[PDB]
RNA sequence: GUCAAGUGAAGAAGCGCAUACGGUGGAUGCCUUGGCAGUCAGAGGCGAUGAAAGACGUGGUAGCCUGCGAAAAGCUUCGGG
């Protein structure tokens, strides 16, 4: 969520968050184009939460 | 059981008229998400903080409309339910 992500964790910490999730954003890219994905919502997930980690950098 | 003479109903290839059913065709009837003109109020401007108008892109699958713009049918906050 956003509340949790106001509690402090840094410019950093947050910056470290960024390159992970956009693994799971490659992986779930890769599997889609092979034949292998089932779960369709998670998908569209993660780019509801890239999302919201560029914003509570661009603002404090 | 005979000839001669007189008379002339049927028969329709196909058509005409009337009715009875159909086919084609989309009128009439009834109906409206659309218009049309007024009355009374607004508000009369948008743009170098990048406009009016668009191209391309965005959805778990596929074209087009409607929304948005690599943070892309959305993100964060207050308020109403």
């Amino acid at each position: 969520k956003a509340n949790e992500l106001r509690e402090e964790k840094s410019g950093p910490v947050t910056g470290n968050n960024i390159s992970h999730l956009l693994r799971d954003q490659f992986n779930l890219r890769m599997q889609k184009a092979t034949g292998q994905l089932g779960q369709s919502h998670l998908l569209s997930q993660v780019k509801r939460d890239i999302a919201r980690v560029k914003t509570v950098l661009n603002q404090q």
